[PDB]
């Protein structure tokens, strides 16, 4: 554990809280793709399955439980409460063409053919493309009412801090993860497309 994975996770957490609090106060999830939020909740579900097998630290367990509870609550706030503001007519990305290749990719490319390692690799590959339904929604409508600039800021700071996390990890520990780094580059390119679409079409 280093400071850039630490702050990157906190930056990742800050954005999730911003979106969860924005939907709650505005009583609205218009412009948000619940399919994307469902995928990010599936990411935390398959990434943190090690809670039923391995308790590492109180901080480590709390972050997992907070990540899971926060994105689960966002999904509840989109599909049950405030569902009258869910723009389901535009959140129409056929995500089966996404989880099936990602699932097959995690089945074939992993660090170990172990159940928990396969589902961790799935979460890493799924998290890299989970933003695709939301990008499909924004490009179609050109609108994203619930999306605020500072929500993007902590999304970019999160990916940018994991950029430093990869570098500090290699130079000070000799650790390098081809699977996570490659998927992270895919996630970063798509997240810049998120930021570019917001500036050019929304803001
Ligand atoms: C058990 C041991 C665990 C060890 C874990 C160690 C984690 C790294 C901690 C401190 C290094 C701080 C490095 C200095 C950071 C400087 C930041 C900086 O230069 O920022 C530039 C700024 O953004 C405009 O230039
Ligand atoms: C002796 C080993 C016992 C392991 C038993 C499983 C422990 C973790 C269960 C649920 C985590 C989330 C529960 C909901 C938190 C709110
Ligand atoms: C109005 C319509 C708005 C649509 C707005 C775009 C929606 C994105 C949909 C499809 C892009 C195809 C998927 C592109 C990203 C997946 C490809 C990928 O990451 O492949 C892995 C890499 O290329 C190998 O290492």
């Amino acid at each position: 554990m280093n400071i850039f994975r630490l702050t990157g996770d906190l930056s990742h957490l800050a954005a999730i809280i911003i979106l969860l609090l924005k939907i709650w106060k505005s009583r609205s999830c218009a412009g948000i793709s619940g399919k994307s939020q469902l995928l990010f909740a599936l990411v935390f579900t398959t990434r943190y399955l090690d809670l039923f097998t391995s308790f590492i630290s109180l901080y480590n367990t709390s972050m997992k439980l907070i990540y899971i509870a926060c994105s689960y609550a966002t999904v509840y706030l989109i599909y049950m409460k405030f569902k009258a503001t869910y723009d389901g007519n535009h959140d129409t990305f056929r995500v089966e063409f996404l989880i099936v290749p990602v699932g097959g990719l995690s089945f074939l490319v992993n660090h170990d053919f172990s159940p928990l390692e396969i589902l961790w690799t799935f979460s890493i590959y799924l998290e890299s493309v989970a933003i695709l339904p939301q990008l499909f929604m924004i490009s179609k409508t050109g609108e994203a009412e619930t999306i605020t600039t500072h929500y993007l800021f902590f999304l970019g700071l999160y990916r940018a801090l994991y950029l430093v996390n990869w570098i500090w990890r290699y130079y000070f520990e000799g650790f390098f993860d081809l699977i996570a780094v490659v998927a992270g580059v895919v996630q970063t390119v798509l997240y810049c497309d998120f930021f570019y679409l917001y500036v050019t079409k929304v803001l």
